């Protein structure tokens, strides 16, 4: 057993000894926010991930607007789907207020793709429901002097703002970020040195889904990335990740299950 | 780059530096030994591996009769293929006469399942026709002191055959033997520790493609092993693998590629 804890989120509890957990991307397709197509849509693409293996469902607002109107579209969206498949919620915001009110529509783990430097008070709110938080490596610039140096570096200025904020040990996930902040050599690069985050003694959430650096090594358009995407979330795993992101629940989960018997986990 | 020599196989060169090399597996589907429908279809199966990323042909009669025969089948094989298809082909026999008939019907490696202790003969015509031979790991039994140290002991002792023979270094390939003479957790515990193989200083070529011991982790039957396959091809390649044996030649080739880029190779 590498952890001594289990995650805790609310009603559900996550074990990290047992398997590579998996994080099946909701997407969002809006249109003035909250009618039947879109929650129905969204409700039934949740159900379909939970049939293929899926362990968190990840709902995100934007991808790539208002903060009043984000809720209003984000809100309704949680309210259902905690009702109809019983498995964590986890938001995909950077904002404070939106993860607020998507804790108390339904939502259990924070994912922020700002690492708490985009709204420091987003730390608080964790800190403040007691939930897991995702710290993902982000920045407004290219310029690394030595690329995992300084990830390592800009991920400890995160933790320093989460802990500071309240945040337990216990309820801090990190996140290399693919695809933020890095040409398609330097994420290359991150993957390949995906194990150095381990040092830093938190559990590792690895987003490479279908992303354009799989495109550009491959040459192949987003609805060709699946094979692609698989070597990543192999070789994820094998650098000791603890969960992934993906869209492609059945097929990644069918290899997450057989590096899981392979590397002993 | 770890090798300071290329592979030669007459006509073609095959370098180890590049890329992870696809070998492509050429069924047999038999019915007296050589009409037209026979031979069509294997035609265009090779073509089309050809077409989808593939290195190398193995032809391979059996699977898992007369040693008269087998040649009458797989002769013809041959052939047709080196003529239509410009590509190294390898041959999957352990009998010795069989290979010496391929190799002079076109076909350009040995692929030894037995690992020249099946027929010691054979090993001499490698050295004879001066061809890469492929040394497989594989024994009567299943009864392991030590499952990786025996393995490198029984390979050795293949080497030895092969040495004695007139084989140079050079021309030597190794094979752990997945799904040989070992259990649903003997082949697990050989993927995880693939990288031992590599101390004795020859290229590796893994054989894992759509085999039951991943039937057994993720309870699949034959047609939905793609997944799982992926995973030990990409913690093969992580492993230091230079080639590796597959059905779903497109599929395998977009992996490697990736995990190609990821590792530095
Ligand atoms: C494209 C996205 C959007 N949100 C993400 N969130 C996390 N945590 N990790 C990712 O890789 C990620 N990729
Ligand atoms: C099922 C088979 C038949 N021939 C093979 N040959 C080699 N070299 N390696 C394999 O894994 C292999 N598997």
């Amino acid at each position: 057993m590498k952890w001594d804890y289990d995650l805790r989120c609310g009603e559900y509890t996550l074990n990290l000894n047992e398997k590579t957990l998996i994080m099946g991307i909701l997407n969002v397709t809006p249109s003035d926010g909250g009618s039947y197509n879109e929650v129905d849509a969204a409700v039934r693409h949740a159900k379909e991930m939970r049939d293929e293996g899926a362990h968190i469902i990840d709902i995100g607002g934007e991808s790539t607007v208002s903060v009043e109107e984000e809720i209003k579209r984000v809100v309704p969206m949680i309210q259902a789907v905690s009702k109809e498949v019983k498995l964590p919620i986890s938001i995909d915001t950077y904002k404070a207020e939106v993860a607020k009110q998507a804790i108390e529509a339904g939502a259990h783990i924070i994912n922020d793709i700002w690492g708490a430097k985009a709204e420091p008070k987003i730390a608080e709110v964790a800190a403040h429901y007691d939930v897991p938080i995702i710290l993902m490596h982000n920045r407004d610039n290219m310029n690394y002097r030595n690329l995992m140096a300084d990830m390592i570096a800009d991920l400890y200025d995160s933790i320093k703002i989460a802990k500071d904020a309240g945040v337990r040990d216990e309820n801090i996930i990190l996140d290399p970020g693919i695809g933020f902040a890095k040409t398609p050599e330097q994420n290359l690069e991150a993957m390949r040195n995906l194990e150095q985050l381990n040092v830093l003694g938190y559990p590792v959430l690895l987003g490479t889904s279908r992303k354009s650096f799989i495109g550009h090594v491959l040459d192949l358009p987003v609805e060709e990335r699946l094979e692609g995407t698989g070597a990543t979330v192999c070789l994820g795993i094998e650098k000791g990740c603890e969960f992934v992101r993906v869209h492609d629940v059945k097929e990644m989960s069918r290899m997450a299950k057989m590096m899981d018997a392979m590397i002993g986990k």
